[PDB]
């Protein structure tokens, strides 16, 4: 028992991290087979970032202008190209530590592990949710760009995130591994609005189920509700609307606990309307939304990789 | 910027995890050089655990009763011996993936990463504090015993914890890697009292410094305090007394922020006495005590391994 925010083991990803330098700028890259993927803003000076013409900046660069180091091994760059906001550097050696992998574009509300890296070297690992507004609340200092986010299923790493920027508001924005930003963001040092963020309702419900399984049950009440009634309340509290698809995803947790999903919605409704009265759930004094239904099941059933 | 509960990269430890079976019981082992370390209670049946005579039970075991599997490769046990509460299984092969390592016994209040494993396979990674009462508040299902806790400094893994027991209250107990329990605990399935726990004051202060560095400063005040006065309040709120050693450890964070340590204590005193009034600090509605001063510095300065 117990319930913790748990990251995936990072070993398969650590073996793919490299340092990429282009002139003055160093950041991280991801080495899979004979390609290294990194943020295209590696080619920018501090001044360039205010309004970069990436096509023009890249034209000034040649293969030998990209210094790629994998530990102490210098890779030889034999080609370069830009795909959306990522650079793909073709190298003359396939990464011998390449895991089975996929590139996936994740949905808002899904979770993933981040391996924060500096100068090609892993610093730490933590779990993140993709916010409904397509930001993440990470931990990234200068040099962290090119750090990736991922999920593991069995032996296969699904890469879903590459870190590119910190918005003036202190939240983080990045791309999938095809270089397409999540959200409306661009790789330019400009004020950028993230939308209104909302709480990930299906995740809060999953976490309430986790709480019951662990024996934290004070918030269970004698009421039920309907989807439409619940959603009137969700909207007022800037929660995501709950759909039948969400109810369906919660089915296994409903079955384990014997608590109908709409009964748990009525418990959540009371918590929203009345607050938590200084009480805690699973060691938290706020409603936690960074655990997916699958996360809860995984942790409550001991799935391994 | 941003501040997250961040675990160490687990790759060096993943390469050391194996499965150990003895009869009906399977749990995890740690393979370093030509020794596999695991909880000695692997040799117990469910019934044995109620009141085991480990010396007698081990005598009835032979090398060939211990099935040790590293992925799909069967290792061959050529010896067994017991050190305190850990079993050392001598194997005929040195682990080729053995990292530089030390065995360390950590102090209450210190933090470490846990690699939760099942059947010798890594499941997830999270950061834990050793509570003042020598428990940990982990996440461990059936089969997690033998999972280890560790820190990394540069290239060296310092193992500090091996998981043994879930107490009837749902908190966790375990040993250093020489098999000595942290706290008063024993490897017997019996009711066992944990101390009164307390909050790790120096860690709360470190986290308040982390908050300031990250731009959360509402809780700062121009009140002052003395160590003796502060400690009168700490005692009332079941906080650990703060010593000059603790003040000294917070010195670098004091210097970075320009906030004297006793000024931060006066801020903490107000938070304890008056509560947080529905406000948050670093995304938390409670005072967080699982970040050490060194953890804060590490994360705020981007140290890598």
């Amino acid at each position: 028992s117990g319930f913790r925010k748990m990251a995936f083991p990072s070993g398969k990803v650590e073996g793919c991290m490299v340092q990429v330098t282009c002139g003055t700028t160093t950041l991280n890259g991801l080495w899979l087979d004979d390609v290294v993927y990194c943020p295209r803003h590696v080619i920018c000076t501090s001044e360039d970032m205010l309004n970069p013409n990436y096509e023009d900046l890249l034209i000034r660069k040649s293969n030998h202008n990209f210094l790629v180091q994998a530990g102490n091994v210098q890779l030889r760059v034999i080609g370069h190209s830009m795909q959306n906001c990522v650079l793909k550097l073709k190298v003359d050696t396939a990464n011998p530590k390449t895991p089975k992998y996929k590139f996936v574009r994740i949905q808002p509300g899904q979770t993933f592990s981040v391996l924060a890296c500096y100068n090609g070297s892993p610093s730490g690992v933590y779990q993140c949710a993709m916010r409904p507004n397509f930001t993440i609340k990470g931990s990234f200092l200068n040099g962290a760009c090119g750090s990736v986010g991922f999920n593991i299923d069995y032996d296969c790493v699904s890469f879903c995130y590459m870190h590119h920027m910190e918005l003036p508001t202190g939240v983080h924005a990045g791309t999938d591994l095809e270089g397409n930003f999540y959200g409306p963001f661009v790789d330019r040092q400009t004020a950028q609005a993230a939308g209104t963020d909302t709480t990930i309702t299906v995740n809060v419900l999953a976490w309430l189920y986790a709480a019951v399984i662990n024996g934290d049950r004070w918030f269970l009440n004698r009421f039920t509700t309907t989807l439409n009634d619940f959603n009137l309340v969700a909207m007022k509290y800037n929660y995501e609307p709950l759909t039948q698809d969400h109810v369906d995803i919660l089915g296994p947790l409903s079955a384990q606990t014997g608590i109908a999903v709409l009964d748990m919605c009525a418990s959540l409704k009371e918590l929203l309307q009345n607050g938590m009265n200084g009480r805690t759930i699973l060691g938290s004094a706020l409603l936690e939304d960074e655990f997916t239904p699958f996360d809860v099941v995984r942790q409550c059933s001991g799935v391994t990789f």
